[PDB]
């Protein structure tokens, strides 16, 4: 489920291009582009091995409708400068970067995720709750408006995952949305809008 | 209401020594007292003219059934190593230490919070959301097992108040627990439970620690 709420962050109707940081082999730029047919999307992969998997993952004709849209780079994303741009990774270039890094690597990935955006383009991201504080951390200096979303199982239950996004160069202070519960209690359907969330057929905005 | 979201932070049924940090005039800690039969309390004021307004109305008729077991003591909760004992925060002393700082403050008020509290005593906390990071950081090798509860005044609206609690010498890793939801849409009512916590009708308990 990660993969697809990371997705469901970039609310995004423009033609706009697209990085994915990681980890995994693009699944979450995969559902991006999959439902916004202007989007074009970058996967960068440190190593070759997960690059190739990648690339073969995109050569299935289950994912011939977007695969057009996609390019799959091979580069450590937690490099800096001249290095950066020239493992093909340039300035100032993305409207949005999206990540779900391993369970730290915020700050270096954040970093990078700052040099490579666009003036107020926007960070998307997924992790455990128990990461907020590297999380504002890495974003000081770099991006601002954060809005944090927690995600509950159910009612009453503690927060199991949390979504951010957050815009470069905005002043404005953090939020903390209302929560989205994955199911009500006593179901074991998903709740609506974290239902369309997952197949796709919604997105999930932030509140300006 | 941030005096009784703060108060009912304190799930405690045996005598207990309580101080309130205090940024009021001892509103949180008398809602402590007034719920919490065995509680004693210490409500700590930096000024002279705060300490004296808060023991007039701790006078008030209102007040009367409870207020023999508050006491309010003139201290800078500032105040480092012995300077700090000798302005009445005892080391190591009490069992809950209670805080609503107002709007370097974190880091101050809980590095005493850590110095008068017991082994494996609760801080309890309430503050905006924006202050999340500050207050971790404040935390860090003093309290763990924090659990952060968001307070949102209406399904779908963003947080307005955060309420933290952490237990001193704790090494758990943060809890987010499920929200507080303040309102229905639509109604100017409290919510059951929110509205319990409003009469000092109940306590909001942490986590069991199964």
């Amino acid at each position: 489920m990660d993969a697809m709420l990371l997705a469901s962050l970039v609310a995004d109707d423009r033609a706009c291009r697209i990085a994915d940081l990681g980890a995994g082999a693009g699944a979450a730029g995969m559902a991006v582009a999959a439902r916004l047919e202007k989007a074009e999307v970058t996967l960068y992969e440190r190593s070759q091995e997960m690059a190739e998997f990648a690339r073969r993952s995109l050569e299935l004709p289950d994912n011939a409708a977007f695969s057009a849209r996609i390019e799959v780079l091979e580069a450590d994303v937690t490099l800096r400068a001249k290095a950066r741009v020239e493992a093909g990774l340039p300035d100032e270039h993305f409207h949005h970067v999206i990540m779900n890094p391993p369970y730290g690597l915020f700050e270096d990935w954040i970093r990078t995720a700052s040099a490579i955006m666009v003036s107020g383009g926007q960070l998307s991201l997924i992790s455990r709750p128990q990461s907020v504080a590297e999380i504002i951390a890495a974003c000081g200096s770099r991006f601002g408006g954060l809005e944090i979303t927690l995600i509950h199982p159910r009612p009453g239950e503690d927060a199991v995952r949390m979504l951010v996004t957050a815009i470069k160069g905005s002043r404005a202070r953090l939020t903390f949305r209302a929560p989205l519960i994955m199911h009500e209690t006593g179901s074991h359907a998903f709740t609506p809008f974290v239902d369309d969330l997952n197949n796709g057929r919604a997105a999930y905005a932030r509140n300006v």
